[PDB]
């Protein structure tokens, strides 16, 4: 029997493990040690959760690892390794209402699009990579033959080992879910650590891995903060493989990490200022429609948003009028109410941050078109923002904002590779878009921004199946599709002479 | 015109560039600083050699940047830039005598030898990835379609751009040629750093891209230190991009320079001790030759040397007496000498280092068979070595020596899983190899070893299309084979709406 | 409703139905017209069924080619179409018993290899085809720019449409499975002919299509005779691919028949005479029980069983000896009894030609060691049947029996390469296999058989993930495995100029 | 030493073989039977050439098997294979205007075209394709384990063996090359029927391999009667495979044969009935060139030449005006004339076949604008001809003329769907093309068009990394592109229980 922290809400009834998921079970951590976890629509506490202690992520790491090495999910077959995540998913998918629910709680998800987002994209990433467990092949290789003898070269594809995933708080679920099922399907073992600030969904998720079967010490998850828990995966002699999502800076010293210790394999995905490009000859309230949500999209928490909106001289005033026009419509408040469409920031420290970077963006000479502050109502909302006259060298210009604050520069008209060059200079790279009803344009675009996605007529059309990585400092190595497998195996080479 | 160090040996007339290569022209160092570069059949000075200096390697990544933005390189179709790496290929061919020669004078590498392998394996290199260029494929992917709309997502398989390799002094042509070809194929610009003590094949190499028409910037060499001139490679922000091959503890140190500049993608060759099992049921003949082989190939100077033999009980004498016996047979001496089937060391600190090593061995137990000892002659020779009666506690059977020194333990017989343990027992896991008559035993055995290769009924069979890399602390990622490619490219997906 | 068959048998009440299935309903054939389906146990008639005419065969197309063009299938997700082959593999799993049941009563398929095979392995097939929907992917091509301007090219992988499968009697609902999960996994809709002696399994299967919500047209299936219903499916202007597993000369009739219509694509999975070579050197008592199950599983109605062994001199009398032994252990009768080891055989025709194969072995002057005729008993039961003293040139070195016929021929101690001839020695090529202990022998003899599988120390052992298929008069094109779906798309590139 | 006939022309000696060419070496027929190939410029005979008799054709095959089953092709890497075909393109290289010139004689084909295009890119397919060689990869697949035991499942990619190819004669050394090149780098040996109008570059190319040092019996060429020499190809039981580039109906009956015959594999690549649809938002002078090169490209002898052109109703007058003036420019004349960009026709009775098809067009109710007939001068010129108000009802609207033969039809402004419906009632499918700026349209236009290939904003753009094959009675299977090698190969399953 699980310990659970009950609440009626949304017409449900939320059970809500609160503890340390290691070796199949809920444990205390050492000491009983315990944080707060803060409900951003009115900044009550949820809960208390425990909180991971070095030796809790050792017990974690060594479960893990027992799981991999003489566990019965290092002897399945990789078919049945798959039989057990698409099950894991149709658990998850019988719980999607109390997942959306506790993200709605945990991250302020509006309720609607966590549903169809947050958990609806958990649940096809789950389905998607339990696909590919039986379908993940090595090969055989045409090597020259050591006559008067014969070789056959192959490869295996195996898993990499214990694995370690430290993630953000921007998409809780999703996030672990993304990394995590792609881990899981190559076979390894994991220690997940969620943002501190966001554990609710990650543990509810730990006991839905009980429902479905998943051997005992193969999911581990430890509540806790990146500088004791993440820290000490990164610096773990048993742990092999590290995959982390978040800041620049934080992945840097993750990376740093991995290498003084035991050389573990690493993959990064890191911030974004991602420009988009508006050509004059786009369809333009398709534009102003899809501008707002490469913005606005799950309140600006979102890797990809457009940090940065390049807008063809010739529309500029009429794009700017139309989006505030739209902004004045949007409905911003309890993420469980069906109308709210912008919901709370994740957690006040966040919101104090947007507050003091729009005050540096109006400091610095952008003009505040609408927004730029705190909704004077409980917990932590924030104004959708608009700024007009950006200029290349402007703070705002260069700084990823992580939250709902549309940037707006213009172009000269007939302009290409100048706006181009003004987009490519960062040193970010994840994300990137264009609107234009050129096929030429459009097509030459894509070819020369430099990030890991482009987008054209549309924006935060991210699928289980399309990789997601960034370039540059926004890091390496992907998520989603086939190419996130390749993050969590490892290739022998095997040559018989004949 | 090129200045040259001439030397007339081997039947030839050598002519050695002996400066350093930036965008298209060999150059004097600044400040004209050189070092001495060391032939070990008699520790001769060959000649002097120009020592890059931070302002060098920034002019050199200056070039390749150029070259990489701006040249031809990035402009010609793949099949093009395959054209021209295979022309490349045929001049190496062309001046196939003249490098081996070098080789010899350089590295101590025996001429014959040095033809086939050092020379004749980065022909091969060079020719079968530049067969990929133009078969370097992305993906169109069926994701979900927001409907009543439709989506088109592809992946554009892009280079990195400027990419460093650092790369040792064991086979320093062969080591330069893999890296280089992969980089190259895949359309990036590099800056080579060749081991200091190495420099002469690197060079003479930058003279062919010349002769080859590889446009200027694209390959730039640079002698000199790794802490002066490899440190400046993994600091720069222009650098996207480093493949190292060397110790763990320099592997450790290249990566967290990565990480704390500009978080620059990275791979990891790093070091072995490579297991080879010998089970009773072998050929046993075969045996000793392949076992000795797999120690004794270019004088141990090879990452994938067998660092521990582990020998059924039953034929245990028999094997180390037979050994014994082929080991008398061996001709060491001049590496340009045509009966020569032992070369000295590749430099003098090696040399100590192996000498140091085997007192050690002798010191903790182990019995010294033969060998040990520097030949008594000039230059940097070392007597081929076997100890016996080496356990598992012992320096020996934990330290790579990376020298001519073959290492051997007994296993009772019919003790499969307990040799796999004592095998895996090791932070290692680059290559190793099992010699059965047994398909059963050869099969899981094959599956039980914890390393990148693993050879069976052969040893040091690699090849240009089989991929080549290591688990734990050997590194990761891959030389040679497609999988090399994915080092050197970076995938971008591309989703349209319409 | 759906009109039934019922019948309270093996703790069931089965509910068959018997009538033509186009555009998601059941149907009469035209004027009514039936047949009878016979139990192979006692001879008795298990119910009339739908016979067929060309104006149905006419309907199922057109009801496949409005599905295919304008009906759901064609506009649903990837991904989705992946979820509903996934539903139908669930469905047929909750039916699993119901499905076995009705096998046995068709087919005489022992209901405890029903279960786990018949059923089972279909179970297993749609699964593995369903996680292959959204993971089919195209490429984008580095190709020649036409300068100063640029071209992408990229591939997309489309079904191929209106497809035809005809299918034989040996495993009714397991070869429906493995080609219909392949087909419609990769987008198509289908007219299935099953059998006309079998058509049991494939009707209900049907109807587990209408409770899965396949939509309707998607999968049509019409009992009756290949000479008209499968011959007019060949020759339908509107099928544009043929699926075919049956005789090689059938095979040759229908890719004929595909050549005068309209060119349609045709796969051919056709007979064998599959070689087992069995070694001095393997483990004997389970070459023994391998060797037997090679030939004697599912009654030998198994397109791959060993149609010869060819056993090595110096255990060719403990081969045989140990074979006449356990053979004498086998129960024989209803696929009901749950100790049943060998069912009858599929039908009383085939039973007829198996009496007529070996009475004509034994003219022709093999030696008869064991069975050889029909059991005494109501039915169609054939006796596990020993040749031994075959000789190269004779009949049933040459003939498929399709029937539990072990034919055994020497070969000289030391000889490879003479019994690979032998065993080569055919038009035939579907599968082979080898036992022996020796790496080296089972290596080089797996290189040298000319079929489509070779199995090593193993027999039977197939796959979901696996490709099966012919060489020489076996055939062309592969059942199961990612290959499997090459017959089932087609390649479209498009090519752009910006 | 070789006899040639030799011809002083375009200021070169022609060297050109003229007898059969099996097992290395150039022979006569049997009973010294030839026949005269002719000059189209003229109608002259270029001279006599062998006439390949059934016992030949037995010779070829017989040579074809015993350079695959014993010759050195069946022993050598896969690399050193990939190297005699790079050479063998280098060698066609060194012969390239020979080459070009010889086409210019045979087939009629512009002498800088030829060049460019008839020679040029056979050059690139070797290289191309010899870049596979070593690149051809199969499989390891993890399949469910027969616990308590292992299994280990790999593919093997073998050669077919022999193969027939069989060709047109519209670009002889380029559709020669094309299904040559695939053959040989899968390792396969091969028996070519060039078209009997043109036979010459292929006898050259036929010299050309014995300079390559390609082994005897690997090539074998026959110049020859279809209904005799492809015919017993096609029959052959030691032949295993056909690849047939030619129309649908000798297609029927190539696929037909194979079926009576020995099952053995076919590729058919048949007609083109093309669609180009020309949109109002294009760009028009580009859409006239691009429309001129579609048609007129070859003079017309061209598969995928743009047999019907769609051009929106509000530019379709403006169209017609600028490609009359555009044809007007034409200058028709000796291939071998720098200034021709119109040569003859390819032989008399397609001349004959051209008159008779544009007599029809206009019995039939089309305008014709310019041309249709006969050039008046010697030799088999055809004008340029340009056909309107074409009706989808009318007999070249339907039917392929194979010629320069521009058909051109209106369709109403905004309409997508209604142009689609009619470019793709056609029962071909190898090609289509789309002009226009909007990404929507080329894209969903892209998605509708049932064709092999699909070109937007630019036509006739091939290359041999991307692939070529029809759809419907177009043919299936691919040349060029990866995709082309699984053709040319099988694929073997090794299941191994350990
Ligand atoms: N590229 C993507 O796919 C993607 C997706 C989402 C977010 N992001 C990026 O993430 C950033 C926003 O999240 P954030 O600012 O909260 O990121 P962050 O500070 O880097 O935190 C990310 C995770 O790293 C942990 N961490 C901190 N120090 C660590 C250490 N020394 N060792 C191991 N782990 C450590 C954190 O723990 P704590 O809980 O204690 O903070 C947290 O769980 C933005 O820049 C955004 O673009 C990127």
């Amino acid at each position: 029997v699980i310990n659970y922290v009950e609440k009626a809400v949304n017409k449900l009834t939320l059970q809500m493990p609160y503890q340390l998921f290691i070796g199949g079970e809920f444990v205390d951590a050492e000491g009983s040690k315990t944080y707060n976890t803060i409900n951003p629509t009115d900044g009550s506490v949820i809960c208390q959760v425990s909180l991971a202690q070095v030796s809790d992520v050792d017990k974690a790491v060594a479960a893990a690892k027992e799981a991999f090495e003489n566990g019965l999910w290092g002897k399945i077959n990789a078919r049945d390794r798959g039989r057990l995540l698409y099950r894991l998913a149709d658990v998850m998918e019988q719980h999607q209402e109390e997942l959306a629910t506790i993200e709605a709680l945990d991250a302020g998800a509006v309720y609607t699009l966590a549903l169809k987002t947050h958990v609806g994209m958990s649940i096809q990433t789950f389905r998607y990579f339990a696909g590919w467990c039986d379908k993940i092949q090595g090969a055989t290789i045409p090597i020259n033959q050591a006559r008067p003898n014969r070789n056959l070269t192959l490869t295996k594809k195996e898993p990499v080992g214990v694995c370690g995933i430290v993630i953000p708080w921007n998409y809780p679920l999703m996030m672990l879910s993304w990394k995590t099922a792609a881990c899981l399907a190559a076979g390894n073992t994991v220690v997940i650590k969620p943002a501190q600030v966001t554990p609710l969904t990650a543990l509810k998720f730990a006991e839905l891995t009980l429902k479905a079967g998943i051997p005992k010490g193969v999911v581990n998850i430890l509540p806790g903060s990146g500088s004791l828990v993440g820290q000490r995966l990164s610096d773990h002699p048993d742990v092999r493989k590290i995959g982390f999502t978040g800041s620049t800076e934080v992945g840097k010293h993750i990376m740093k990490s991995c290498a003084l210790s035991n050389v573990k394999k690493v993959s990064l995905e890191l911030g974004g200022k991602s420009p988009l490009i508006i050509f004059a000859d786009c369809d333009l309230n398709k534009a102003v429609q899809m501008g707002m949500s490469s913005v606005f999209f799950n309140k600006g928490e979102n890797a990809i948003a457009a940090g940065r909106l390049f807008v063809e001289e010739s529309i500029h005033n009429q794009f700017v009028q139309k989006v505030v026009e739209e902004v004045e419509k949007m409905k911003i408040g309890n993420p469980l109410e069906r109308d709210t469409n912008h919901g709370p920031q994740n957690h006040e420290a966040h919101l104090r941050k947007l507050v003091e970077y729009c005050q540096r963006g109006v400091k610095e000479g952008a003009t505040l078109v609408c927004g730029g502050n705190q909704v004077p109502r409980p917990g932590f909302f924030f104004q959708p923002t608009v700024f007009t006259d950006v200029e290349d060298h402007m703070y705002i210009a260069k700084e990823e904002s992580f939250g709902p604050i549309m940037i707006i520069s213009r172009f000269a008209d007939g302009d290409v590779d100048a706006v181009l060059s003004r987009a490519n200079a960062t040193e970010f790279g994840l994300a990137s878009g264009v609107f234009t009803r050129d096929i030429n344009k459009a097509l030459y675009v894509s070819d020369k921004l430099q990030a890991g996605t482009v987008f054209i007529n549309t924006y935060n059309k991210t699928d289980v199946a399309a990789p997601f990585g960034g370039f540059k400092q926004s890091g390496f190595g992907k998520d989603l599709g086939e190419a996130a497998l390749n993050e969590y195996l490892r290739i022998k080479t095997v040559t018989f002479e004949y």
